């Protein structure tokens, strides 16, 4: 099995590129607004402490440059909403799709449409980490770009890329604005909290290999939901929600293995390890695709 | 530092749907020309062992129904070249890119755009094997999805998919109808040639783990290019040409690494192995970042 993205095509005719004097970032261009990072009204200087408040009362519509191609749209209003700018234009993108705007949970994988100065440069999976930060690859101009998932011809866009830790990773905003995690938009230093393993989706990964074929670690025990939490902690792996017993619903139907009997596969295999042996050709667990991942792409 | 596809929305727009009886694939549809596999016009028997240029002369224009999303365009013409059916519809595509058909070498990389129903569902990056099989994610109504590279607005098709070998791997045409590989649209068990890694692919992942701050594989051996290729053939490594030593010349002046001290590394790696070691996360050597791709998301 291999990490698919959606197909792009439908973000890809909303990106525009959004620049305040020098600086320039990417927008995305939903019916007759323009949603972009407030950093935009930032100069080099101002980014290590601003108040965007103040910075915004020095701006009037006719300071904002947005551009789809080299077509100018006419800037008719602005606010910020938390840490997003909403820029009104003057056209209603015609190729605006059915859209949500979505705020997902870690562990829930979505695509990320990679841009520089409005133009879509590349599309790769991510996962949102349990600390809140997603293993992305972005330059310099790569703000603004949206991370999403499709249902149905139906666009639900959760991610809007805002910055890089220092150890290389990333973190964002939801269309509203909303940090993930406990990051702020100046640049300063910043720490993610220490990672943990996506334990739904590394059971969503031994369903596929049950799927498949693959099954020498199926036990003959099971657990309980609370004592398998417990356990899992203590090898950095999250806890299951109540959510997470349901998503995988499906995928213990198609097996007919219990999800707590899966759960008491994968506790064996954190207490002894894998002896030698792959599931599905790897020595690792992998953690990133999510029981939706499985389902569509074994469908 | 990710595995990354191309932005598939001017492929996308090229999508069709073919029905020919009871078989159901995808078609590419540039200007008045519909391209798709041609064991659409075979039916359960005529897979088993057709003869093509006979089942295609008792077929009529009208035993062919293109559908482009729910609109049916009307087939005016029909011909095979090779593997690859050549249907002429009477509309123009409105959204055909500039393009370009050209066949890949092995160890090149191309985005596919899997589709079932003429509707695109996933994108993914695959590299032609040396075996002139590729490592795919596809299914059962998926013929006729493409692999494609874009440079600045030109799309440059080079696969179309046609089938899944018995060990899961997959095999197809140029759009030329041309097979990659000693391969026949029959259905039929068939074999790939031994696989070996892609060399010159396995360097460049290296200078990326470099580029990403990853060192610890590395030392203070060198090698020459000779003795570097004795050791990589006795591993089934692709040779190392000197051609592939001046691609990778903008990776090694960017690190500082010679490419023959990086091979001094590669092959410490292939004598003692990883010693349960990660590389970019990876517990094995990744072959399927061409030098260009990872240029390209690194800079
Ligand atoms: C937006 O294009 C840019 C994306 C970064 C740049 C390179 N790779 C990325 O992901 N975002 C920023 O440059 C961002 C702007 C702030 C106002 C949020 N700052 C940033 O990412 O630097 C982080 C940093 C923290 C602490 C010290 C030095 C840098
Ligand atoms: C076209 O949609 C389909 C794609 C396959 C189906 C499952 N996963 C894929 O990638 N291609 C075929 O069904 C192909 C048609 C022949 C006429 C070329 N046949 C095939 O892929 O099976 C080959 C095979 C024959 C005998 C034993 C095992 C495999």
């Amino acid at each position: 099995f291999r990490k698919m993205a959606f197909p792009s095509g439908k973000v890809e005719s909303c990106m525009v590129q959004v620049t305040c004097g020098t600086t320039t970032l990417n927008g995305l261009w939903l019916d007759d607004v323009v949603y972009c990072p407030r950093h935009v009204i930032c100069t080099s200087e101002d980014m290590l402490n601003p108040n965007y408040e103040d910075l915004l009362i020095r701006k009037s519509n006719h300071n904002f440059l947005v551009q789809a191609g080299n077509v100018q749209l006419r800037v008719i209003g602005h606010s910020m909403q938390n840490c997003v700018l909403k820029l009104k234009v003057d056209t209603a993108n015609p190729k605006t799709p059915k859209y949500k705007f979505v705020r997902i949970q870690p562990g829930q994988t979505f695509s990320v449409l990679a841009c520089y100065n409005g133009s879509p440069s590349g599309v790769y999976q991510c996962a949102m980490r349990p600390n809140f930060t997603i293993k992305g690859s972005f330059l310099n101009g790569s703000c603004g770009s949206v991370g999403f998932n499709i249902d149905y011809d139906c666009v639900s866009f959760c991610y809007m890329h805002h910055m890089e830790l220092p150890t290389g990773v990333h973190a964002g905003t939801d269309l509203e604005g909303n940090f993930y995690g406990p990051f702020v938009d100046r640049q300063t230093a910043q720490a993610a909290g220490t990672d943990t393993t996506i334990t739904v989706n590394v059971l969503a990964w031994l369903y596929a290999a049950v799927i498949n074929g693959d099954r020498w670690f199926l036990n003959r025990f099971t657990t309980t939901l609370n004592d398998f939490n417990l356990v899992a902690m203590k090898y950095n792996y999250e806890p299951l929600t109540q959510d997470h017993v349901d998503i995988l619903g499906p995928l213990s139907a198609q097996t007919g293995i219990a999800v707590l009997d899966m759960c008491a596969s994968l506790k064996e295999l954190l207490q002894n390890g894998m002896n030698g042996r792959t599931i599905l050709g790897s020595a690792l667990l992998e953690d990133e695709f999510t029981p939706f991942d499985v389902v569509r792409q074994c469908s």
